[PDB]
């Protein structure tokens, strides 16, 4: 009983990309069980190089996990998951504990995107006593879910409340959220020793083989985009697109025509004279309409922007639509404007982004502004 199994799960993309990067950085030979919704790995050479198995779904992964634990050889399981979707790690914990094999469990939660930060803002609006009360309930909430007596509510106090039960690290998009004007002292006390700031400078220390492993995992290689950046000597701008749940194609086309004016009263930070790139949202299907109307260099929409970040393929400047993308973007890239579908003072997404200095209050715009 000296073996550790590492479990990797995610429904989105950001935790997956960060999880891939940690696996590569650590280069451990522990057995790994992997289930990533957006990144099915069928590459057996890749999987063998990390000692991994891939599972198409959570119940299959759990089945293999449990049989391994039944061998009596498993000292510890490290579960790596998605904070918003902590429910998936709850069900993994439930299955391990049920077996009653005295398995050590340790947890790494990676933020999903903007949702955690919208929820943190909302939670910070609560009076302090109500925050403390919700927190007081969290340990029992989580334990009841693990015991199987109640469903799991992914409220702030619950998803950030696991360090009360297990050795837990929260890898956060912006760990410095607890150092803004938001009243979050109540939650900070719970997790202050359990927080890591997500890092994006791994490639600075990676050797070639590590870099190549990242390309192989993601199916992304930054060579084409890096050539596109340098093709012309002008500074590079990426427009961050959204999907129809937030904006129409026409509204984004209109935003781009306003931005191209050197003297807009709305978009004061002009994109005139820049090399313009369009990065579409992975789920948008109107990207060609926008790209054509503006003669923009296309960055394939299915590439998650965090792959651009991790591979150091960043532009000089950025602007566009309210998005999780802006939360992981390094602060060295200039943010010219963000448009929101939204009275901005009551908008949690806008306010958290202002508080984190992701965007100047003067550069926040509403789609109704054109
Ligand atoms: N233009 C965009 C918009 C979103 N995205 C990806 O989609 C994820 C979720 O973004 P949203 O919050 O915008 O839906 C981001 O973390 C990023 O991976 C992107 O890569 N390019
Ligand atoms: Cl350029
Ligand atoms: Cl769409
Ligand atoms: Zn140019």
């Amino acid at each position: 009983k000296n073996k550790t199994i590492e479990v990797y799960v995610d429904r989105a993309t950001l935790p997956t990309i960060q999880q891939m990067t940690q696996i590569i950085n650590e280069n451990s030979n522990n057995k790994k069980l992997i289930s990533w919704s957006r990144y099915p790995i069928n590459d057996e050479t890749l999987l063998e190089s990390i000692n991994g198995s891939f599972f198409k779904n959570r119940p299959e992964l759990i089945k293999s996990l449990d049989s391994m634990i039944l061998t009596n050889e498993i000292k510890k399981v490290i579960i790596n998951g998605n904070t918003l979707w902590a429910v998936d790690v709850v069900n993994i914990i439930k299955s391990i504990e049920a077996l009653g094999k005295k398995t050590e469990i340790e947890l790494n939660f990676y933020d999903d995107g903007s949702a955690e930060y919208v929820r943190l803002y909302d939670f910070s609006r609560l009076p302090e006593s109500e925050q403390e009360y919700k927190i007081s309930l969290s340990k029992d909430n989580i334990q009841s879910s693990i015991n199987g007596t109640q469903p799991f509510d992914n409220s702030i106090e619950n998803i950030y409340g696991f360090s009360q039960l297990y050795p837990t690290t929260y890898h956060m998009l912006r760990a410095d959220i607890f150092e803004t004007n938001l009243p979050l002292t109540s939650l900070k006390r719970v997790i202050s020793n359990n927080i890591k700031q997500m890092k994006w400078d791994y490639f600075t220390t990676f050797n070639s083989q590590q870099k190549n492993k990242f390309y192989n995992f993601t199916g992304f290689n930054p060579e084409k985009i890096k050539e596109q950046y340098k093709a012309s000597p002008h500074e590079n701008f990426i427009f961050i697109g959204t999907n129809s749940g937030t904006a129409t194609a026409e509204q984004q086309i209109d935003i781009l025509t306003e931005a191209k004016k050197p003297d807009s009263p709305i978009i004061t930070n002009s994109i005139q004279g820049l090399d313009l790139f369009f990065k579409g949202h992975p789920s948008a299907t109107y990207n060609q309409q926008i790209i054509d109307a503006h003669n923009m260099i296309e960055i394939y929409n299915k590439i998650p922007f965090e792959a651009l970040i991790m591979t150091d393929a960043l532009p000089d400047a950025v602007g566009g639509m309210g998005s999780s993308v802006f939360f992981s973007l390094p602060n060295t890239v200039e943010n010219k404007f963000i448009f929101y579908k939204s009275d901005i003072e009551n908008n949690a997404l806008i306010q958290v982004m202002i508080e984190l200095n992701i965007v100047n209050r003067n550069d926040v715009k509403l789609i109704s502004d054109l």
